[PDB]
């Protein structure tokens, strides 16, 4: 089957670093330079063997045609009102980018407001962040090119969709918040740096500042409002209170759900916004999260995890701010996670809970916190919502493994509330009643019960004969909840497969305790949990090791790469997307310094000793047993992935090919594909999305010799 040769790749045998007395060789360190002729030649040579392997069998074409047909359905966001008009996103089906529409009423004709498709031939310029002025008459929006986190902010006047001259550069990981006087907007920017800032560089991002842009002026006139020169990793994001009186600054350092919270009463500024604001440091530590919900005068409602790992709502009065005085508006639940909270129609709160990895949605009274109404949902997720304090209605969007989505609407001015379907689209070709979703709880190595969803055709025999696709992430307080994927349903219907999603530790599914269960010294729990999910699918007869594919992205790419090293005998195929592979060096590049809150950092002997045991780059080893080889592996990355710099996948694949690929017993391929004009994944155009899933499933099909089922 292996009709290609791995390219020759130079090994710098002098690249040796001492980590606390432990010598580490890094012979492909040179791949860390994305601009070198050597690195460019490496990427070209890798793509030269991967692309023909993916495209050789008719299966890829068959999958691509089916994906193109089935993904071609209308895709809507929730409506949201801004000022006197309503807005929503819509894709007729296969547009590269969804388009923002405007209408003057719910019954009125809609027209195009902003169409990102016309900004590039290939759909590689995408919206990334936006903010309307408080009155809805002005609009700021971020644009990212080629999938980079870097943003350029532009402005429009809403009436007539008039382009304005204002352009803001050096924007990344930025807030966007207009003052209610309509004068200007807060945003974040990084200082100038040597070399490129286009998403191909690896330069660390430090000293982010908070600026205020006055509309109608040049960016060079912008006011510096906050900076942290003694704390280069701090990031201060601004928002205005609902009444426009206060700027609230949420300062983060790293990725944990915690923030400092400072406020500025704008009425107390001596002469408007003219420099560093008179910040009052309400919460001046990183011990808890304080997420603004609403305020009534000086009484501020926050969602918090302060001594409340499943989250709760508290009221802090700025005039009586000591912690002993805070009021608990909605107490923490014993098990269910309060995921997010919004305030709507002055005095309602909408709370969204996660109950065993499924969403519920409730309306509560702002004054007492009392439950008023349950909004009924099917089993799945709430993935969009609109309804601000001054608005009198809500929209929310529901999705599940088997259903594309339903947008609901509820008019909250009505005495008796009555949520109604507002938009619903069905995908023809995927009959949902042919399948089922089950939730099981399996024990991990240490006895902890882990949730797992399994999606399969009704009535299958559990005889181990079915290909399976097992997905996980496990980190960063991210909950992996039910979502509609046409790409995975094609694997089910046309490849006879079983889908599985394991809610392993590190995630947010059981609150901060679940998250802490999969970080730092305990990161190995994630891998144990995921290997145990694979063992469950096998033991219960859903699949067998030779038919099992695992997949994850970013932190999930780390997950599957580590699992391939630790239990190569458990998996037939591994697809690692945009994965963190070098655990000793990740903190050196772009925003990787922020991930030390989940991983630790190799500058500490204690942390190094954790990291070295599981770092994918540092644990590639020929299996000892003669009858065991590595699974077939595909790494997917892209040359503007400035979130997880692609040198992670480059160094890993060079290592896999040299250590394992050279062995006579290894016949499963170990390949990388590096895309162009793409990044970590956000904003990827439809065309590239289709190519990517076609690559993934063609790889699975060829490696496992799976027949298409038309
Ligand atoms: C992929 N999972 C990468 C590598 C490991 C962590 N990664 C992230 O992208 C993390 C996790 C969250 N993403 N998701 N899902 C967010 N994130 C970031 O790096 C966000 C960077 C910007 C930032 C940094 C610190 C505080 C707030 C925002």
């Amino acid at each position: 089957m292996l009709s290609f040769q791995y390219p020759d790749v130079y090994r710098d045998e002098t690249a040796i670093q001492d980590y606390h007395g432990h010598k580490v060789c890094d012979p492909y360190a040179w791949l860390e330079d994305p601009d070198s002729e050597q690195t460019k030649a490496f990427v070209e040579a890798q793509n030269k063997i991967t692309v023909p392997f993916l495209e050789q069998c008719p299966i890829r074409g068959l999958y691509k045609e089916r994906m193109t047909e089935l993904y071609d359905y209308p895709k809507y966001s929730c409506h949201f009102k801004k000022g006197k008009r309503y807005f929503y996103f819509y894709n007729t089906g296969l547009q590269n980018q969804r388009v923002l529409y405007v209408q003057d009423s719910l019954e009125g004709e809609a027209r195009v407001f902003l169409d990102p498709n016309i900004l590039s031939d290939d759909g590689t310029v995408a919206l990334r962040g936006y903010a309307f002025s408080e009155d809805g008459e002005y609009f700021a929006y971020g644009l990212s090119a080629s999938g980079s986190d870097w943003v350029t902010i532009k402005f429009m006047k809403v009436d007539g969709a008039k382009e304005l001259p204002d352009v803001l550069e050096r924007v990344k990981f930025s807030c966007m918040a207009w003052t209610h006087d309509g004068k200007g907007m807060f945003y974040n920017a990084y200082p100038q740096q040597d070399g490129k800032s286009d998403g191909t560089e690896t330069s660390t991002n430090l000293h982010q500042k908070l600026y205020y842009h006055v509309l109608g002026t040049d960016q060079s006139e912008d006011i510096l409002c906050a900076e942290f020169p003694d704390e280069p990793k701090w990031m201060g994001g601004a928002e205005l209170s609902d009444d426009g009186r206060y700027v609230l600054l949420s300062i983060r350092e790293g990725c944990d759900p915690v923030n400092r919270l400072w406020y500025c009463d704008l009425q107390q500024e001596s002469n408007g916004i003219t420099g560093i604001l008179k910040w009052v440091k309400l919460i001046d530590n990183f011990e808890g999260e304080y997420d603004y919900v609403t305020n009534e005068g000086t009484v501020f409602t926050f969602k918090t995890n302060r001594h409340s790992p499943n989250y709760r709502l508290i009221n802090i009065d700025f005039t009586d701010p000591e912690e002993s005085k805070w009021k608990v508006l909605v107490p923490e639940h014993e098990k269910d996670v309060l995921e997010w909270v919004a305030c709507v129609r002055s005095n309602f709160l909408v709370l969204c809970y996660l109950h065993d990895v499924k969403n519920t949605l409730q309306l509560h009274d702002l004054a007492t916190g009392a439950l008023l109404k349950i909004f009924p949902l099917e089993v799945g997720s709430v993935v969009g919502y609109s309804g601000q304090k001054k608005d009198t209605e809500i929209f929310y969007q529901f999705t599940s493994f088997l259903s594309p989505g339903i947008i609901y609407h509820c008019d909250l001015t009505k005495e008796e509330l009555e949520p109604r379907v507002f938009r619903e689209v069905t995908v023809k070709g995927i009959d949902a009643s042919d399948y089922q979703t089950v939730q099981i709880f399996y024990p991990s190595k240490d006895g902890t019960k882990i949730p797992m969803f399994i999606v399969h055709k009704k009535g299958i025999k559990l005889d181990g004969s079915h290909p399976a696709f097992l997905y996980g992430y496990g980190g960063f307080n991210i909950s992996i909840t039910p979502n509609y994927s046409v790409s995975r349903l094609i694997f089910v219907r046309h490849m006879g497969g079983v889908l599985a999603v394991a809610n392993i530790r590190g995630g947010g599914e059981y609150g901060e305790t679940w998250h802490k269960g999969g970080i730092l010294a305990n990161k190995q729990n994630c891998f144990d949990d995921f290997q145990c999910a694979a063992e469950y699918l096998i033991k219960e007869g859903y699949t067998s090791p030779k038919r099992l594919t695992i997949n994850g992205g970013s932190n999930g790419g780390l997950l599957v790469a580590t699992c391939a090293n630790q239990r190569p005998d458990l998996f037939g195929c591994v697809i690692a997307q945009v994965g963190v592979m070098d655990m000793l060096k990740f903190h050196k590049y772009t925003i990787g310094h922020a991930w030390t809150t989940d991983y630790g950092c190799s500058d500490s002997k204690q942390h190094f000793e954790w990291l070295i045991k599981y770092s994918p780059l540092h644990n590639v080893k020929l299996p000892e047993a003669d009858d065991i080889q590595y699974p077939s592996m595909l790494l997917l990355t892209a040359d503007h992935d400035d979130r997880v710099v692609p040198l992670h996948s480059l160094k890993f694949i060079a290592t896999l090919q040299y250590i394992v690929g050279r062995s006579r017993k290894q016949n499963n391929p170990l390949l990388i594909h590096v895309d162009t004009k793409a990044g970590h994944g956000a904003g990827k155009p439809t065309a590239k999305v289709i190519e990517e899933v076609s690559d993934m499933f063609a790889f699975i099909a060829r490696c496992l010799n799976i027949d298409w089922i038309p």
